[PDB]
């Protein structure tokens, strides 16, 4: 790295970059019916898994609590607005192309292009409990079922629609009160600002901003098209949870010491008194596999709650509003993010200021003017070879020295640093 | 949703809304003896305990570090400040009424009025516990006991009302460093400034405000007694612990295959080979239904450490500063937040101003005036009919264009939507 | 506390105060031989392992991905910078000696002095692994294997080396973009602007605040060396991981209503009808032994990730930045964060600046010049006596007040606690 005593580089350009962050919000609510899947309908094991008290009863609510829960965290990710909004007809947004985020009605489920590829690059047991279809299936999957979401993807869709609407049309002021309407290229405006840069930079380089924001949007179909850009985060909840089903079925097959893995076996051939203590150890055997899978499930469900309770932060944090935290939203600094629904999940864009083509330049932490140090108002002082600027931090601009960019304070023989030159004064000329 | 190409929605009236987040932080300490809750203090299935290695170990150390946490959880939320502060018998801040949240010391505990209220709205087997007051009603509830708390009710209230006095006297500074005194009414000023509003609409407004606040105040009353208003949070704590109890209480009435349920019929009756084994059969029952229940216990503290950590960062970024976080301290922006105790958890009462009435003015990226583009040192530019004026963003306080509220950067040739006008200077009338 | 109706105390004097951060990042990955461990290479065992099914495999899966987690949580902790800095011969800081926290090339592996101060004072069954050095050894200690970090010890003080040499020469700006290299007083200068102290501060106080800090330094040695200060949050997780394993190897002695603990005996002097019941009752208390270690092991690393988690932030926020959150990086107002590597986890030095002494002043909200009303632009209005001055709130330094110190807004007749006074116009004398 450079390091310096006396110098310092600054950015004399910049590049707009687009990333995305993946995060897990849910997943398949699932539910096991203890009794039936031990006993398959069995007389002689139900009346045998009754002398063991509530075990299923504790087992059944851990797994319906977490069902519940799945919903709870999707609701607090999504719905963020109350209202549901639209955008209107005319697209001018002063160059922006959003069209690969916003909805196309001829697109099912009115999905937009980037979600569409979302949702065909997830690959999602399950699918036969689907292709059956709730009983009837129940007897077929020993006591394994899967339950609809209170939300379902049309839903979702709609949130995140909204949620966008807002983002452009009204910035981050409707996720605090009434939305009010602002042009693009002026909220724009109120972002760099917001992160060091002064708002003359967007206008009088929007055109050029525009181009490099369109293309980077059109990049992020190559990443998701190319390689699995972190969509892992998404199939392996569907992994995790499709073999953690399979164990269970497995399981079935197993005999743990006793003479069968089949109740009708176990009974067939065999005196009752030795068949209930046969059916007693394949019991405990299949219950203690069943806790296995719940135990399992609960330390899961804790994870995606904390995933969860993450993307209902991002989405209040990046998307209706600015993070000055670092990193959090994304590499460089902050301006927007536009969010996108996904296959249990939600995905994040993230656009953030990058500086780029840098200069090193000759610096001083004071001017000394008539026998007093004035000091930068905003911004740092820079030499161009034989003469000093004043410029902010981010980008090279550089400026005149007066006594409208600085304020004095104390005396020459105080700062160890200060550099001997002229302020201007913008007032005398006018008197003379 | 509105959405404009050349317009701008800006507030003219504003409200202050005061809600309520409730957050648990603790749950009731127990511990559970696993070797006398096993064998209900039998000789034989003592002896045939200890064959079975160090799992009531295990189980007994589990619990006890559970049982440590919760009084950790609780100073990590409450005991953040070293000293005990008191408020004046004067209550001089402006207008500007704290009755409801302030120590009132004809109250029980010398808890305010809003506390009282918590209090008896949490209704709390622990209980017949409590009644029986410890190894006696050890000997009477199966080896379950529940233990006291470091922090009492009234030491935690002290706390509480610290941090209120510390909060209302000497803003946030005693959070840092020193406490230093300030009017309430200057505190209020430069937590306006914080939000992007201009100090001087406070002292303009200030009796408006102080009756808005002491109004939204009043409200709380009625929340807390009109429903549940996140008070579920706080008797679920209460609910989930007293049926994980009940859940083990049950098992002991349970065969699990075992001849009986009890060990004195067990023992008699039947010889001893047999014996020995019918209760090495009940042991194992017992000590998986303590297994279930102790695992319940470990992945519900995990939940509280996490909620307790939540708590402790709202007292530092909400209590004893100003976030900037959106939506973290209530939605709208914040301004204060004041805590109150409650049964088992913390309740934060947040400030937040909020944005009302709002008008339609036509806008503009910048001025030209003779040649250069003028920008607004802060705020936007509006039209409001025939004349422009530049105001801050958050309320509609129209101000003339002057080249003090505005600087030059670049031609009009640059930007897009650049409009003629004229930028007074204030000079030049002097000069003349 | 102080209490003022029309009173502010405002610090005259301040300190530097650097405090030591603590935190956990991963542990040590180990991986148990489920087959092994059980049947000690037994083949009556091993044949009567296979009837119950998939329990091995889900035990070794769940601690291999515990195992595999444990890099996962470092790398993201620590491998946040893809180059490698280096620092120059040259310590030129203004003043600022760094000698103890940067690394010493005659130490072994390149430590700097502190870090080996923390690498001597954590202690760290596992020697014993350690010392038989795999399947050899794993056929000596039960199928208890230690295995390897992807990071050693040298790479990890690399990652620290190069994000302490990237903090030095270029401030935070390698966290965002390029390293953009600039003298560290000016880094410093721009810190205390972050905190609401005028950047003259630091220029004029510069020797004091530099002996002020090399003190801070010094005096971390004698915390570390004196108590464990908050070493004990790395020795725990030592201590909690051995236990766990000496728990595995001491159920290994236990019968569990078996004939014996070892299985040899179990088929020695035994028909096998009955041995093979001997060994079926000493799997499955092996089985469950297991399993509450695993159970056991599966929450703690959820611990672990969320302490990695937010070790991480703390990283990003409080060494590649300057935090906003009130006490996120240590009491105070944050300054600037140092990261020294540790026996698994990673230690933050937290830089803050605290106010001192102070004194009491006569404050007013605004001033009345001529029927207007004055606000502060900056700071505060004070009283010293007789005469009126406008400060900084963090730091009393008078200053009189003038029209470039103030705003008009409003009349005289709408601020209650107004006070009359002369607001000094700088442009009048110069026109006489
Ligand atoms: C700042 O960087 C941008 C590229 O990100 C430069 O714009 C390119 O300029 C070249 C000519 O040198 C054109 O061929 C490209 O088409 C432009 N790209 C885009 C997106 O318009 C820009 O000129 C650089 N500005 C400075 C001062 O260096
Ligand atoms: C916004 O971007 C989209 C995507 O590139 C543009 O749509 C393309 O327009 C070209 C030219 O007519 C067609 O050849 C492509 O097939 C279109 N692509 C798609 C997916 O429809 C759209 O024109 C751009 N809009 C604006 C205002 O720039
Ligand atoms: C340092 O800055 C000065 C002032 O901008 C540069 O001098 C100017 O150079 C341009 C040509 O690029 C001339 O048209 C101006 O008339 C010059 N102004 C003055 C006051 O001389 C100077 O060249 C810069 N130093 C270097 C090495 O570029
Ligand atoms: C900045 O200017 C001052 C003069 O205003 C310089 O101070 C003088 O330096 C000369 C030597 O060249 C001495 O003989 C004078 O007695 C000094 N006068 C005063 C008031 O100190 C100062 O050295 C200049 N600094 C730099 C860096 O050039
Ligand atoms: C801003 O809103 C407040 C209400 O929140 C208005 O104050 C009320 O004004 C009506 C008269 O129209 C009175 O009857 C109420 O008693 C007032 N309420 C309070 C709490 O004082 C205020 O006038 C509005 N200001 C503007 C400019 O619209
Ligand atoms: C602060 O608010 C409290 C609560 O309304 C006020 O106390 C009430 O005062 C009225 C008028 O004397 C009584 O009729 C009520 O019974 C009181 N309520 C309670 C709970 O005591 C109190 O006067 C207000 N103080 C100030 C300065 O406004
Ligand atoms: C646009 O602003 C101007 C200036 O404030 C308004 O004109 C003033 O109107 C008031 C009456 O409300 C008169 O007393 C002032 O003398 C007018 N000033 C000038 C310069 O004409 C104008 O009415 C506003 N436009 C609209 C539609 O209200
Ligand atoms: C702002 O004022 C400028 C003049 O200072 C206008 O530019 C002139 O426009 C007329 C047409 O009406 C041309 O004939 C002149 O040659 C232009 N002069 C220059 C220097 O460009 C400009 O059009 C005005 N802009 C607006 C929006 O009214
Ligand atoms: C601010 O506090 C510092 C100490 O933190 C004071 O500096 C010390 O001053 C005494 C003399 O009174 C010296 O003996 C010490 O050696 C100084 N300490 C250091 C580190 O230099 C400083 O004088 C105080 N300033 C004010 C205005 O009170
Ligand atoms: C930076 O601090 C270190 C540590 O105190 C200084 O090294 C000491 O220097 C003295 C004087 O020569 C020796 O007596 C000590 O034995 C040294 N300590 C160690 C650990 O080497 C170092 O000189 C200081 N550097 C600067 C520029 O102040
Ligand atoms: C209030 O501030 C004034 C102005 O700074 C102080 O008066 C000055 O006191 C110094 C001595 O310390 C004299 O040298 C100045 O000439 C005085 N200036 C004026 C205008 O009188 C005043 O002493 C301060 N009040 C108190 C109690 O210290
Ligand atoms: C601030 O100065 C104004 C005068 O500019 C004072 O107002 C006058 O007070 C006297 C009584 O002493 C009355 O007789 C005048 O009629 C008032 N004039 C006006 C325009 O109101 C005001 O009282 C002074 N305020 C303070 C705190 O001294
Ligand atoms: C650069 O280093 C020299 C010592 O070699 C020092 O005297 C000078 O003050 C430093 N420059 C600055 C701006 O500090
Ligand atoms: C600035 O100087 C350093 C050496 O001190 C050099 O490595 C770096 O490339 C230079 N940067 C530019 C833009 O010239
Ligand atoms: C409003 O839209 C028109 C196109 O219909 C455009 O020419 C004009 O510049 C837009 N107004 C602003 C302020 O951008
Ligand atoms: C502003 O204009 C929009 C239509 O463009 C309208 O719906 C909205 O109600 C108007 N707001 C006000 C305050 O007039
Ligand atoms: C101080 O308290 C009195 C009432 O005793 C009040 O009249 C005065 O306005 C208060 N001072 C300030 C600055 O508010
Ligand atoms: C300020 O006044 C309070 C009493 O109102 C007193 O306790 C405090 O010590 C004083 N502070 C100073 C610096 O004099």
């Amino acid at each position: 790295v450079a390091c310096s005593n006396n110098s310092i580089a600054i950015p004399t350009n910049f590049t707009i970059s687009v990333t995305t962050e993946i995060l897990p919000v849910s997943m398949t609510k699932t539910s096991v019916d203890c009794t039936m899947y031990i006993c398959g309908d069995s007389t002689e094991c139900s009346n045998l898994l009754l002398q063991y008290g509530s075990f299923c009863t504790q087992l059944n609510r851990a797994l319906t609590g977490i069902a519940v829960e799945q919903d709870k965290n999707t609701q607090e990710v999504f719905a963020q607005v109350k209202q549901i909004y639209k955008t209107p007809p005319i697209k001018d947004f002063g160059g922006f192309n959003f069209s690969q985020i916003l909805p196309d009605p001829s697109k099912p489920s009115k999905r937009s292009f980037i979600e569409d590829l979302l949702f065909n690059k997830v690959t999602l047991f399950i699918k036969q409990y689907g292709d059956c279809l709730d009983l009837i299936c129940a007897q077929k999957f020993n006591g394994l079922t899967v339950l609809p979401p209170l939300l379902t993807d049309e839903m979702i869709a709609q949130y995140t629609s909204a949620l966008l609407a807002g983002t452009i049309c009204s910035g981050w002021t409707f996720g605090a009160g009434p939305a009010l309407q602002i042009p693009f290229p002026m909220q724009m405006a109120y972002r760099f600002e917001g992160i060091g840069v002064t708002q003359n930079v967007l206008y009088e380089n929007q055109k050029l901003i525009a181009n490099q924001f369109n293309s980077a949007i059109g990049k992020i179909q190559d990443s998701l098209s190319s390689t699995p850009s972190a969509l892992g985060k998404l199939q392996d909840v569907v992994n995790q949870n499709a073999q953690a089903l399979n164990f269970l079925v497995k399981q079935l097959s197993s005999n743990c010491g006793a003479i069968s893995s089949v109740l009708n076996d176990i009974l067939s051939r065999l005196d009752k008194p030795e068949a209930e203590v046969q059916i007693q150890r394949l019991i405990t055997c299949r219950l203690q596999s069943l806790q296995t899978y719940v135990t399992q499930m609960l330390i899961r469900a804790a994870e995606y709650r904390a995933s969860a309770n993450l993307a209902a932060t991002k989405m209040s944090e990046c998307v209706l509003g600015q993070s000055k935290r670092v990193d959090f939203c994304g590499k460089g600094y902050h301006l927007m993010s536009f969010p996108q629904s996904a296959p249990h999940g939600v995905v994040f864009l993230h656009v953030t200021y990058v500086p780029a083509q840098e200069k090193n330049f000759t610096t001083a932490p004071a001017i000394c003017h008539d026998g007093k140090a004035h000091f930068p108002r905003e911004g740092v002082f820079v030499s161009n070879g034989t003469h000093w600027f004043v410029t902010q931090r981010n980008f090279y601009e550089p400026q005149i020295i007066t006594t409208d960019n600085t304020f004095v304070s104390g005396n020459c023989d105080v700062v160890i640093g200060i550099v001997n030159n002229t302020v201007y004064d913008p007032l005398q000329p006018e008197l003379d």
